[PDB]
């Protein structure tokens, strides 16, 4: 694993790659989150065009990769749940085991460095079960990232949407989070999501919601590989446009729903969130397909 190439490889005049590989670790306990961080090393603004993930295709289960400017710890490496940034973890990356690899789609990229993008990456890594027999091998899993400092005319961000606090009162089977807001920006094209509970969740489902009409982003169940899915053909969002999603929880809280787009290189923002529910008789009208679980 160790066995080298420089953390920086020029590919041509203009782009680089940065191979971001956990600096020959050992899992001890099955379940374990390592993270590391990886300085931008060009001050400049520049984009993230492709990735590739290099996992120990034996013991890792999901890598996440985040940009940020304040990683958790200056360490070499460290366990995830003492925070991957203190600052805002902006994700960008996320591969799991036996999930669908969503792809940037050709003229996009992430833009990070410069006067407001990401200064640092920060890779998390899922180690799940080890045995008690490992050769305390070192594992140096992780991610090749290709950047380039040619301008990309679509710039991909993430549109997070998340539940401010439902509660599930007692005597109850089922719970709907709703969260929505209206949209006011430039264009955005939505081409992945990711959805995140921890109380069990039964299904998360985000729609666009224009002149009344709801069509599906994407739907899934939170209890299963929380990598990001390929929305079949990019859904549009608008001016005048409304966000909406619900999580639906069951009795036997926080819910999640990354929305990963693509903008107009001229008019883009790297991040957008809805915290809110301004328009909660809407859901009155959403379609049946959102309370229908997904086992
Ligand atoms: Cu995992
Ligand atoms: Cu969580
Ligand atoms: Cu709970
Ligand atoms: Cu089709």
């Amino acid at each position: 694993c160790l066995g080298t190439i420089g953390p920086v490889t020029p590919l041509d005049a203009s782009d680089f790659a940065l191979d971001i590989r956990m600096p020959g670790v050992t899992p001890k306990e099955s379940d374990t989150y390592f993270c590391m961080s990886m300085r931008l090393p060009v001050d400049e603004e520049a984009f993230v065009i492709d990735f590739k993930p290099r996992a120990s295709m034996d013991t890792v289960h999901h890598m996440l990769l985040f940009g940020c400017n304040m990683p958790s710890s200056t360490g070499s490496y460290w366990f995830c749940d003492e925070g991957t940034c203190t600052d805002k973890a902006n994700i960008l990356y996320a591969w799991a085991r036996n999930a669908p690899p969503t792809r940037l789609p050709k003229g996009v990229g992430f833009r990070v460095g410069g006067e407001t993008g990401s200064k640092y990456f920060v890779l998390q890594v899922h180690y799940g079960d080890i045995s008690a027999f490992r050769d305390n091998h070192k594992d140096c899993s992780g991610v090749s990232v290709h950047l380039t400092r040619v301008p990309q005319p679509l710039i991909a961000g993430m549109y997070l949407m998340m539940s401010v606090d439902t509660v599930i009162p007692p005597g109850e089977k089922v719970v709907n989070a709703d969260i929505s807001c209206q949209y006011k920006m430039y264009p955005m094209h939505v081409f992945a999501y990711r959805v995140h509970t921890h109380h069990l969740g039964k299904v998360v489902s985000g729609y666009r919601v224009r002149n009344g009409q709801w069509t599906l982003i994407g739907r899934q169940n939170p209890q299963l590989p929380q990598a990001f899915y390929p929305v079949e053909h990019p859904v549009d969002v608008t001016f005048g446009d409304i966000l909406a999603a619900r999580c639906v929880f069951t009795g036997e809280e926080i819910c999640n729903l990354y929305i990963m787009y693509y903008m107009e290189a001229k008019y883009a923002l790297s991040f957008m969130t809805c915290t809110k529910n301004v328009a909660p008789d809407m859901f009155r009208t959403i379609p049946a397909e959102a309370n229908i679980p997904i086992p």
